[PDB]
């Protein structure tokens, strides 16, 4: 039932998207809002889902869901509830569905194709940055009533994986990881952001987080995101040394081809699943398939 045995057990390697910011920007999106998926997602779904299929022409085998910031706490803010915010939350995995069929009409050897749902810290809910550095506190109980309404509606959109992403806080991981197994047939991968090579950003030391998402066979892998691109290379081979997990590594872009570079140095550092974050376009995932 792990959606990534199809590509691992054929290719060391497997390709996440990128900033869906960036081709939005470009194709014309005035985003400064933090609740921008609400507009877009109503206004131009259109859009959203040409990102998707232009990730996946330029070698990406996974689509990650424009639902980092889609939660019925945000998005009350707009004076939606929690049901208004499930339906936007499953567009999201709507339009990267259909942004897959699309590909696949266009290039139909194209093998597996993954749709992964956004889950963003509670750090991304604050609009503080705190997502790079975990000092809230909540209850367990208290995370699980956040992340709940985007984990259903993500799952039962349609998403082959949940991708637990950019998460600072050892307590909000352990809320997540409890909360998954509720729902037996999900899958995640759990990607953190960083305070140095050997700890979250929170202060938790990468030890802890490995082995208490160890117990958890929903965790089918793990690793890092919005990390710096400097900053990779340390933390991967850290965490290789932790788990045989497949590792996830997709940090914000080098400048502001190069990212790509990285390539044989997460691999050997037990990275199977790349792509970028902020600041990347369908250009660095090009790249990245050019170099493998
Ligand atoms: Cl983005």
């Amino acid at each position: 039932n792990n959606p990534l045995r199809a590509l691992l057990d054929k290719q060391d390697i497997l390709l996440l998207d990128g900033a869906m910011a960036t081709e939005l920007e470009a194709r014309g999106c005035n985003l400064a809002d933090s609740l921008w998926s609400a507009k877009v997602l109503v206004e131009n779904p259109e859009l959203i889902r040409e990102v998707h299929l232009d990730y996946y022409r330029a070698g990406a085998q996974c689509a990650i869901t424009a639902s980092y910031q889609a939660t019925p706490a945000g998005f009350a803010a707009r004076g939606l509830d929690e049901a208004q915010s499930k339906a936007l939350i499953g567009k999201s995995v709507e339009l990267a569905r259909k942004a897959r069929e699309a590909y696949l009409a266009e290039n139909p050897q194209a093998g597996t194709l993954l749709v992964a749902g956004s889950v963003g810290p509670y750090g991304a809910y604050l609009a503080d940055g705190s997502e790079y550095r975990g000092d809230y506190h909540c209850s367990v109980e208290a995370f699980q009533a956040f992340h709940r309404p985007r984990v259903e509606a993500l799952l039962d959109a349609g998403a082959d994986l949940l991708a637990c992403e950019t998460l600072p806080n050892f307590s909000e991981i352990e809320a997540l990881a409890e909360l998954l197994t509720a729902y037996p047939r999900a899958r995640a991968w759990f990607s953190f952001t960083l305070r140095d090579s050997e700890h979250l950003s929170d202060g938790t030391p990468l030890r802890d987080v490995v082995a208490l998402l160890a117990g958890y066979p929903q965790v089918v892998a793990l690793g890092i995101n919005c990390i710096a691109l400097e900053n990779t290379t340390a933390a991967l081979q850290h965490l290789h040394g932790l788990t045989v997990l497949p590792l996830v590594v997709y940090p914000n872009s080098g400048e502001h081809a190069q990212l790509a570079d990285y390539l044989p140095q997460w691999q050997a550092a037990g990275a199977r699943l790349i792509g970028g974050c902020c600041r990347t376009t369908p250009a660095d995932i090009a790249a990245l398939k050019a170099r493998s």
